[PDB]
DNA sequence: CGTCCAGGTCTAC
DNA sequence: GGTAGACCTGGACGC
């Protein structure tokens, strides 16, 4: 009871609650669906991971999101700590209101939304998001998830151990820019993305003026932010859109991968009309992103997250 | 066991 | 501009 990952049943006094209906949040549809790669369902309905530099376990009942933290004596999370959870889930954004809107303007969205409630966007750290999505390219979620864990294990600071799992914070730019990072990441199975991690960490610190440059894209425009990210090695349109949506507070950013292509054709009979290219291409991928913005409006990326997630499950 | 595929990015024509 | 091929890996899918 004192050791291992906590459950709600087994250590009741160490949990605290955040009011939040399952209609506003389904952990099981958000945490393994390729937004963040850093959460594991270590016991049934309990998700463990690192969030604002500490380890947490999260579980839900119909009206509550229950939260425990591992930091000192074992105790309930504090009000300030609980805030970090609220911010990470962006719980001020009311998902019932967005679903209504998207539902009204798109009857296909209405149909999928009935069976896939509580899919919202996490608000992620820019560095973690940048380097996770560099690992995402031409890859599947199961393998990306391992790549990311091994990366944090080798280069990130040791937080705490539960059972046989040692949690690590996400690596700094400095660690990722270090000597022989590529060769090390190649032995950890990252393949060609090993080079991209080293190169982007160095590009940021040595050519772009460091962490500040990345962080300040939050206050910049989607279009400025998206252009700025594309200069980095391993960061194309898609990876940049993932970062803008998931880390830089750009809700209108819509990543366009093979899933979204399939969704467009199957469920909207979409075809490009500004370019003569039949398939995925820079100009057809731009157009498809514009189609979804025009359809769903300024939170189109959030709508994308609902159908993307629902397409993973089918 | 050989292709094909997964939250693509690159350069080269 | 739209197009093709190279780059890691390891599960799923046939033949
Ligand atoms: C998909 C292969 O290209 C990845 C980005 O270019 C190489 C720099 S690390
Ligand atoms: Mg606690
Ligand atoms: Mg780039």
């Amino acid at each position: 009871g004192s050791e291992g990952h906590r459950t709600l049943a087994s250590t009741p006094a160490l949990w605290a609650s955040i009011p939040c209906p399952r209609s506003e949040l389904r952990l099981d549809l958000v945490l393994p669906s390729g937004q963040s790669f850093r959460w594991r369902e270590q016991s049934p309905a309990h998700w463990s991971g690192v969030l604002a530099d500490q380890v947490w376990t999260l579980t839900q009942t119909e009206e509550q999101l229950h939260c425990t933290v591992y930091r000192s004596q074992a105790s309930r999370p504090t009000p300030d700590e609980l805030e970090a959870v609220r911010k990470y889930f962006q719980l001020d954004v009311t998902l019932a209101q967005l679903y209504h809107h998207w539902g009204s303007v798109d009857s296909h969205f209405q149909q999928v939304a009935q069976k896939f409630q509580g899919v919202r966007l996490l608000r992620q750290d820019p560095i973690e998001c940048l380097f996770s999505f560099i690992c995402s390219s031409n890859n599947n979620i199961a393998r990306i998830t391992g790549m990311v864990e091994r990366l944090c294990q080798a280069f990130g600071p040791r937080l705490i151990q539960l059972d046989d799992v040692t949690y690590h914070g996400f690596p700094s730019l400095q660690a990722l820019a270090g000597p022989e990072v590529e060769a090390h990441l190649r032995k950890l199975g990252l393949g060609y993305r090993a080079r991209c991690v080293s190169a982007s960490a160095r590009a940021i610190l040595e050519e772009q003026g460091g962490l500040a440059w990345l962080q300040q894209l939050r206050e910049s425009s989607y279009e400025e932010a998206h252009k700025a990210l594309c200069i980095l090695p391993g960061v194309g349109t898609q990876v940049a859109d993932c970062i803008c949506l998931m880390a830089l507070d750009k809700p209108q950013a819509v990543p366009v991968d093979v899933h979204m292509w399939h969704i467009a054709q199957r469920d909207y009979s979409w075809h490009p009309t500004t370019s003569q290219a039949k398939g995925p291409s820079p100009q057809t991928n731009k157009e498809l992103g514009n189609f979804f913005r025009s359809l769903w409006g300024p939170y189109a990326g959030w709508a994308q997250a609902v159908l993307f997630s629902a397409d993973l499950r089918q």
